[PDB]
């Protein structure tokens, strides 16, 4: 298969950090994709510069943080060093990509998390329609059994 579950110690505990820093299950399922372990311990803007630099529990990029967050709102391509503060924030962090999300519309943000600017002209590419469900099926999963928000259950899905 493409997808299943994993253990991973603590994880509960860190999901339970998110529920209670501003989250919903929504972003539990979000950054359950993006890392194993819910954290923000991958390597620097996950290897990428300027707009493409990701940050935080999400990996959101520069851009989406720059154009659509109030906390870095106006601000350009070159301070995208900025973003690292959400490394160490998490409420920030969680904060960010709600309201990231509520100014672009899920599919929009769907298309410019995925594929930044370029993504935004049709955000029914199946590249970004691959993220979504797999986002969606890892929703249904922490969602079928409220244990699962407190276990060491990882839900994975391959890319
Ligand atoms: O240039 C386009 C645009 O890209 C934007 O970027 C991204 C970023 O590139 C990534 O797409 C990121 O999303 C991924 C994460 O980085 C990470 O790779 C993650 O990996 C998961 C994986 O999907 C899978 O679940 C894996 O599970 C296992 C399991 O752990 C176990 O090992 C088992 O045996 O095997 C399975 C299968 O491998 O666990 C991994 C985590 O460890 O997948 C993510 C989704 O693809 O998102 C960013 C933003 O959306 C920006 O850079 C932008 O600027 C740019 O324009």
């Amino acid at each position: 298969a493409d997808r299943g579950t994993e253990t991973v110690p603590g994880l509960g505990q860190r999901k339970q950090q998110i529920l209670n820093s501003g989250g919903g299950v929504w972003d539990l399922a979000i950054a359950m994709l993006e890392t194993k372990n819910l954290g923000t311990d991958y390597v620097y803007g996950d290897g990428k510069t300027y707009d493409s630099a990701n940050f935080g529990i999400f990996k959101q990029n520069w851009f989406m943080l720059r154009t659509s967050t109030s906390q870095f709102k106006g601000q350009t391509t070159n301070q995208w060093n900025n973003g690292a503060v959400l490394n160490s924030n998490l409420q920030q962090d969680i904060k960010a990509r709600q309201e990231s999300q509520n100014y672009y519309g899920p599919d929009k943000w769907f298309a410019g998390h995925r594929n930044g600017e370029s993504g935004l002209s049709n955000p029914y590419t199946q590249d970004i329609t691959n993220y979504k469900d797999a986002v969606n099926w890892i929703h249904d999963q922490l969602a079928s059994d409220p244990k699962y928000l407190s276990d060491d259950t990882r839900f994975w899905v391959d890319v």
